């Protein structure tokens, strides 16, 4: 629906209660959240900028993106921003009436309580004020950043749909990516705080013409202060650098680690790579530690600044002999302020708007670039005709002409309506780009093109949208049921197309994951047929397609059809040839031959982004369980919280009984800075860092220890993208962002409780005042979150529809600009845009609810104490100035202590996995079997089931069958990689009554693609360092590795940077062939060693083997009718049931 409310309503937020109320009671779905306003549509958005920025781009001199987005929405934000400064302006004001109160109490003046109440009641409808004119004016700053973010994107699309088809091979999708994905939420939430670049300096101006001018020393300090927190994050940044080339060194390994786990199991390898992971660890754990400590020495410093802060600008105006509280006081909470916007507002607004036009000068930088250029095909004659083609494809040397290489010179031909034609050319030869410049895509330097207009695309790079086969076929025209009828029967997909239950509407994903490679072809070809056109372009049309087929389906449609109207085929076969009707041949990007035969013969593609929603997916949040593994994980974690427990509450009883008991007045800045009262300092602060680093640390070996060394079955439930995100994301923010998520939290919780604790102390009825306070945060934050983390959830696994319609978009690119789909496409952009708008716009107004109800009770509780105070009739000077301060200052740091309250969750719903994934569970020489059984996961397709043969020992077994048929689940059933039922008796012992570690060893296998790791040549070969040089040697000289040893520069020690791919097929066999005899095993398996493979290395492997182990059992697997001549044995699996004979011969008399 339509959301719709008054104002008080829309000051409140009171619109977004019912779903709260929903959220709260149930779980969120995508159908309760209600439609934008028209107001944020990305239609009206689009037009609105478009509407400006071509008018600039027209009119001025210099293009800049500002020039138009100032004169487009800078009304409003100045309007908000005036709002925030005069709610700022209240903020700064306050202690005024704070000192007058003071005054007003002390013994110096006779005035009544009368006075100080009328004052009191100001100064909390103040503070309403500040809050009434403080958030909305938040809220309309990220409404305005939301209307920047959706018409920025949408521009940006159209932009890079109407991109030139020179640019489009400088390959940037990294860039891309990058360019879609860091800038959500950097130019949304923090258009917000850019309005402080000038709220600062008017603030500090206004501070210090308000304070008696001395008080300069308070600048001093700060200026000083603020140049060193930049000091310190200098150094952030120089060791983040260092350390962000390591950790991309370790992620590698472990990414090696997953795909090869049969390996990993079949070679017991688990603790030679724990323990190089563990070092990696351990040398990154150095940098991370010092990293740590940096920042918290910077957030330890700011906290300290509140009492130093105040102590060097009462000192100048300390020497004269006499100071009243009240000056104190007032000063205090002056230069609380003052501190606030110094140190920590400006030095914001600066970097986020830095960052802010960093970003829109990229923006404005890649939306620069060269347009697509159609052309007018209205020449008559509707005829194809070239003459003196000239193309190249950079445009330096297409505006210079041979200084460059071009892809087609002088190229000439015309061919009236109904002729075919045939280009034939090696790889590269230039027929593709021929199709590009017939189009129009690439632009001829040289040479005048006049042909008809309707023209049609077959790429030879299959595409397929998000849609149906109808729709990919008819692409959006009048459904022709005659036409489609006709182009399906020609194309013989009926019989593809009729296998599947849906018939008429079956819908695929992205890409046509669910088809092949020759269901996408014959669906290209399809809409290239259905597609009306007078001139119909190909690019091999039957690249994916069988040798049958691509014969049938030419005389089956091609000149059936549209013999009548005029096509172009790409071609390199001789029927074809002679069947079109004049014929093109490209050589070396220059044309070879034109007339007839009657002349001639006499880095991702499913990227993070879109594996988080299938990632994120299981956080089910959190529990207080997961909190508890994570604190009594580590013994001295806990011994390091209850010492700070035992110092904060020690520190607090001091502070008690120096307030119940010369620089005596310069003594209450301590105590009156709950600030620098309650931080925990350099000696109770770094040990917590340290053990949360040791935490993360154990945890991130343990979730090693237990991913491997796991059942497979389980393991591969899930997938490996999967198991690697968490190394790659989850650990990162354990070990990074959590120690100091957990301390600052830690940290704005102790502060609150100890001035709470001492304010209730000093006077008693604000301990029964604050009960009700607590148990309302408490609540409030229980039913905020609810909502809050469904809404946030729903909103991330929302985010990958845009960039996969992104990658659709661009890989059919070619496909859609002689389609001319580019409405279409940007409606249903629009229409994934519209959604992800609607989520984030209501998390952004749940957000605001809550922060408006938060401060709304804080400003209860304030107006209680301070009225119940100035009431009580107490005694003494102090006591009444150091509660209202203490309960003045404090809501800047609730604030603080909320946010971090709620990110920690946020952030441990990340531990909560890890522990899941430490909570997932863990495990001669004849051979005979008996029953065996087993699928890859329970419940999966049983390809081996009730089998049972026997190996003679001292012989060979040749295993033959099909591709897929289970060949490799075979093997891994003897390896027990899965889950088995049953036994085998090598000699008479199964897997039950032995252990599966030295069952392991016992066999010795080498895998359909081999495994190897980013190590040394000795590391890959005796990982366990269980061997020494003289037997490697010796290993190496009876294989046969010598050559491959001195081949390479680093003898024995060339590492294997980049997957070890300086190999070859036959190098790696031989490689874990020379390991295998290095791990003596008794018995050998093989599979497929021919896969790839060359004669002299096969023969070199068949002779190290017979020499090796003559007197074993082999169960080889291969195919080749000569290689079947040492097996001794035969076995042959045939749709889960296995045949063994004694020799071939009489195999042949089955199937010959
Ligand atoms: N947009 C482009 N910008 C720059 N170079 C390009 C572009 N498109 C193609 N090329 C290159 O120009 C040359 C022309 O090759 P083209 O693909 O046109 O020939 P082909 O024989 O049809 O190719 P294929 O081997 O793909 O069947 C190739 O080297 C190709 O990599
Ligand atoms: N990781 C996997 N998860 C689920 N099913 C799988 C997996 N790997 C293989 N399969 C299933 O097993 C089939 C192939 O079986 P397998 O590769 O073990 O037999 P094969 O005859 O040795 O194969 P090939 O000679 O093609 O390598 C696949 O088509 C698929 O149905
Ligand atoms: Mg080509
Ligand atoms: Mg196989």
């Amino acid at each position: 629906p339509l959301e719709k409310a008054s104002v008080v309503s829309k000051l409140f937020f009171s619109w977004t209660r019912p779903i709260l109320r929903k959220g709260y009671r149930q779980r969120l779905e995508l159908s309760d959240i209600y439609q934008i306003p028209s107001v944020d549509s990305a239609d009206n958005l689009s037009e609105k900028l478009e509407r400006e920025w071509d008018r600039e781009l027209a009119s001025k001199k210099n293009p800049k993106l500002i020039n138009a987005l100032r004169r487009c929405f800078f009304w409003r934000f100045m309007f908000y921003g005036i709002f925030l400064y005069l709610g700022e302006v209240t903020k700064a004001v306050q202690p005024l009436l704070l000192g007058r109160i003071i005054a007003s109490y002390d013994p110096d003046n006779k005035e009544e309580r009368s006075i100080a109440i009328y004052l009191g009641i100001g100064l909390c409808l103040l503070f309403i004020v500040r809050t009434l004119l403080l958030h909305p004016a938040i809220f309309g700053l990220h409404h305005i950043g939301m209307q920047m973010r959706i018409a920025m994107f949408s521009l940006i699309y159209k932009k890079t749909l109407k991109l030139s088809s020179r640019v489009l091979d400088k390959i940037s999708i990294g860039q891309l990516v990058s360019l879609l994905s860091n800038n959500l939420n950097k130019f949304d939430e923090g258009l917000a705080l850019a309005h402080f670049v000038w709220i600062a300096p008017l603030q500090v101006a206004l501070l210090m013409g308000l304070i008696w001018e001395s008080a300069f020393c308070g600048l001093g300090f700060l200026i000083v202060l603020a140049l060193f927190q930049a000091g310190l994050g200098r150094m952030m940044m120089k060791y983040r650098d260092q350390r962000a080339g390591k950790i991309s060194e370790r992620l590698v390994i472990t990414s090696e680690m997953i795909e090869n786990i049969q390996s990993v199991k079949a070679y017991c390898w688990e603790e030679a790579m724990e323990k190089m992971i563990e070092n990696l660890r351990q040398t990154e754990l150095k940098l991370t530690r010092k990293a740590a400590y940096v920042r918290y020495f910077n957030s330890s410093a700011f906290f300290f600044s509140g009492f130093f802060v105040v102590f060097l600008s009462v000192l100048p105006y300390a020497l004269i002999k006499g100071i009243i509280l009240r000056k104190i006081f007032t000063t205090i909470s002056f230069c609380i302020v003052l501190r606030m916007a110094v140190t920590r507002q400006f030095p914001w607004a600066v970097q986020t708007w830095y960052d802010s036009l960093g970003a829109i000068n990229k923006i404005q930088d890649f939306l620069q670039k060269q347009e697509y250029k159609t052309l007018e095909y209205n020449l008559t004659t509707t005829e194809v005709v070239m003459e003196n083609v000239t193309a190249f494809w950079e445009e330096g040397f297409g505006e210079l002409f041979l200084l460059g290489t071009p892809v087609l010179k002088d190229i000439n031909f015309k061919i009236e309506r109904g002729q075919l034609l045939a280009v034939a050319g090696s790889t590269g030869a230039g027929k593709t780009s021929l199709l590009m410049v017939i189009m129009g895509e690439l632009e001829p330097s040289e040479g005048k093109i006049k042909h008809s207009g309707r023209i049609s695309f077959c790429s030879q790079f299959s595409w397929i949208m998000p849609g149906t086969i109808k729709e990919n076929i008819i692409f959006g025209v009048s459904y022709d049921e005659y036409r489609y009828r006709s182009v399906i029967k020609a194309c013989q997909l009926e019989e593809d197309i009729s296998k599947f239950a849906e018939k008429d509407n079956i819908v695929l994903g992205e890409g046509g994951i669910t088809l092949s490679g020759g269901q996408r072809a014959r669906i290209s070809l399809a809409r290239a047929v259905y597609k009306d056109a007078d001139l119909y372009l190909l690019d091999s049309p039957f690249g994916y397609l069988d040798v049958l087929t691509e014969k049938e389906i030419f005389e089956s449609c091609v000149c059936k059809l549209m013999a009548n109207k005029t096509r172009i085929l790409v071609t390199s076969k001789m029927e074809h040839l002679k069947k079109a009707d004049k014929i093109l041949i490209l050589h070396e990007g220059s044309s070879y031959f034109y007339g007839t035969f009657s002349e001639l013969q006499n880095x991702x593609x499913x990227x993070x982004x879109x594996x988080x929603x299938x990632x994120x997916x299981x956080x089910x949040x959190t529990t207080w369980n997961t909190y508890l593994r994570y604190i009594t994980v580590h013994k001295s974690l806990i011994f390091v919280l209850i010492w700070c427990l035992v110092i904060f509450l020690a520190e607090v009883a001091a502070s008690l009984v120096v307030l119940w008991l010369s620089s005596y007045y310069v003594f209450y800045i301590y105590v009156g800075v709950a600030d620098t009262l309650l931080a925990m300092g350099f000696f109770r602060g770094l040990p917590l860092v340290h053990t949360l680093i040791t935490v993360s640390k154990i945890l991130h070996h343990k979730m090693l220890h237990s991913v491997l060394q796991a059942p497979m079955s389980t393991l591969n439930t899930l997938k490996a993208g999967g198991i690697l995100n968490r190394f790659s994301k989850d650990i990162a923010i354990l070990d990074d962002l959590l120690p100091l998520t957990i301390f600052d939290f830690i940290q704005l919780l102790l502060i609150v409780i100890g001035a709470i604790a001492v304010v209730a102390v000093l006077q008693p009825y604000i301990f029964v005042a604050t009960v009700p306070v607590i148990v309302a945060f408490i609540m409030l934050r229980a039913y905020f979150l609810q909502t809050s983390q469904q809404l946030k959830q729903l909103e991330s696994e929302g985010r990958s529809p845009i960039f996969t319609h992104l990658v659709t978009s661009l890989k059919g690119l070619w496909t859609l600009r002689a389609f001319g789909r580019q409405p279409y496409f940007e409606t249903l952009f629009h229409k994934a845009l519209n959604l992800h708008t609607a989520n984030w716009f209501l998390y952004l107004s749940t957000l605001r609810w809550f922060q408006m109800r938060i401060e709304m009770i804080f400003v209860i509780f304030f107006i209680a104490v301070t009225f119940i105070s100035i009431l009580t009739t107490g005694e003494g000077e102090g006591r009444v100035g150091i509660i209202l301060t203490l309960a003045m200052n404090i809501m800047s740091t609730l604030q603080w202590a909320v946010n971090s309250s709620i990110d920690v969750d946020s952030l441990m719903r990340s531990v909560s996995r890890v522990f899941k994934f430490i909570d997932m569970p863990t495990e001669g020489g004849q051979m005979t079997v008996k029953d065996l059984t087993a699928k890859y996961t329970e419940g999966g397709n049983a390809i081996l089931e009730n089998i049972s043969f026997s190996i003679s020992p001292g012989q060979r077994v040749g295993l033959l069958g099909r591709t897929g048929s289970g060949k490799s689940t075979l093997l891994s059933a003897f390896l027990r990689l899965l889950n088995t039922e049953g036994e085998i008796q090598i000699d008479g012992v199964s897997w039950d009554s032995i252990t599966l570690q030295q069952w392991r060893k016992a066999f010795g296998v080498i895998p359909q693609k081999v495994f190897i790791f980013s190590g040394t040549f000795r590391k890959n070969l005796d990982p366990y360092e269980q061997w020494s040089d003289q037997e490697i040697w010796k290993v190496a000289d009876e294989v046969g590795l010598r050559s491959v040893i001195e081949q390479f520069p680093g003898k024995l020690d060339f590492v294997l940077v980049d997957g070890g791919c300086v190999l070859s097929h036959g190098h790696k066999q031989l490689m874990c062939l020379a390991r295998s005899v290095l791990s003596k095993a008794k018995i050998l398996l093989l599979d497929e060693p021919s896969a790839h493979l060359d004669p002299v290395t096969y023969q070199i492997i068949r002779r190290t083997l017979k020499q090796a182990f003559a007197d074993c059992t082999v169960i080889l697997c291969e195919h080749r009718i000569e290689a079947m001549l040492e097996c001794q044995q035969f076995l042959v699996i045939e749709e889960n049931k296995v045949r063994q004979y004694d020799s071939i011969q009489k195999l042949l008399n089955e199937r010959s």
